[PDB]
């Protein structure tokens, strides 16, 4: 009944490698929890300071109840920290924009930028600042559904410099509004369907380009509304860069009229494969099965 499950090395066995990270290796693999009888698709991730810490700032990890953040399911510590949580079949957003790219629709791009806004919002009410949110940190659930996840890894345990508020990188400041920055950057890999920021900008030069007013330069389907969004979200001022709770409300407004706000070819026709049509879907999930959800009811 535990929020945060501690579970044997026989509670679960991972199946093959997802892949490999600053912070750990994830597997796909099966929950299998003693003596209830079924089986449950999950990820887990064995991570590269006393048990008890470990275990305290997990506890906020397993508490986050919020349909776009990931909620980890449990935990296991031998010689390793593995953290466990429910597979998502469709993969990360960025793979997911950049393998996708001719059939994203503004309504999708937007719709996301919503959902990640809700999720980080909500992280804020819980006081929890993410340190390392990144589009490569959002999961999809289905195309029509994003979620946050990877947040607060950081704080338990090589930066992400170049999707770092300028005052981390400088005086290793986290906040909320360094989330914000990060953010900011997250839109801008999605709206260019996942290039990479500063592309041969040595991390090194990062603060100075920053320092010397540069920046993302404004997405080709970006409309001005929507790339001045980005840059307030880069402000030197952390005070002065919008909220989450604004940044909702003004995706969500630009989410009704979407056609308005970014200019894509096509944008009336595009249409995304279901579970059954997806190759990375089909990849992962090839029996007898139970998803996480239905279980935790
Ligand atoms: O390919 C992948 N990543 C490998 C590198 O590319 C994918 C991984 C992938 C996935 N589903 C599900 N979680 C995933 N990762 C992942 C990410 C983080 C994790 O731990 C946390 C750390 C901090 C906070 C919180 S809150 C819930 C978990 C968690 C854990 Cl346990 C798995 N589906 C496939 C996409």
């Amino acid at each position: 009944q535990a929020l945060l499950r501690i579970l044997k090395e026989t509670e679960f066995k991972k199946i093959k490698v997802l892949g490999s990270g600053a912070f750990g290796t994830v597997y796909k693999g099966l929950w299998i929890p003693e003596g209830e009888k079924v089986k449950i698709p999950v990820a887990i991730k064995e991570l590269r300071k006393a048990n008890k810490e470990i275990l305290d700032e997990a506890y906020v990890m397993a508490s986050v109840d919020n349909p776009h953040v990931c909620r980890l399911l449990g935990i296991c510590l031998t010689s390793t920290v593995q953290l466990i949580t429910q597979l998502m079949p469709f993969g990360c957003l960025l793979d997911y924009v950049r393998e996708h790219k001719d059939n994203i629709g503004s309504q999708y791009l937007l719709n996301w930028c919503v959902q990640i806004a809700k999720g980080m919002n909500y992280l804020e009410d819980r006081r929890l600042v993410h340190r390392d949110l990144a589009a490569r940190n959002v999961l999809v659930k289905t195309p029509q559904h994003v979620k946050i996840t990877d947040f607060g890894l950081a704080k338990l345990l090589k930066v992400p410099i170049k999707w770092m508020a300028l005052e981390s990188i400088l005086h290793r400041i986290y906040t909320h509004q360094s989330d914000v920055w990060s953010y900011g950057v997250t839109v801008w890999e999605l709206m260019t369907f996942g290039s990479k920021p500063y592309d041969g900008i040595p991390a090194s030069e990062i603060s100075s380009i920053l320092e010397k007013g540069e920046r993302l330069p404004q997405p080709p389907i970006c409309t001005i509304d929507v790339y001045m969004i980005m840059v307030k979200c880069w402000m030197i001022d952390a005070d002065s860069r919008p909220k989450f709770r604004e940044l909702i409300i003004e995706f969500s407004k630009m989410a009704r009229d979407p056609q308005r706000y970014l200019v894509i070819q096509g944008d009336e026709r595009m249409h995304l494969p279901s579970p059954t049509d997806s190759n990375f879907y089909r990849a992962l999930m090839d029996d007898d099965v139970v998803d996480a959800d239905e279980y935790l009811i």
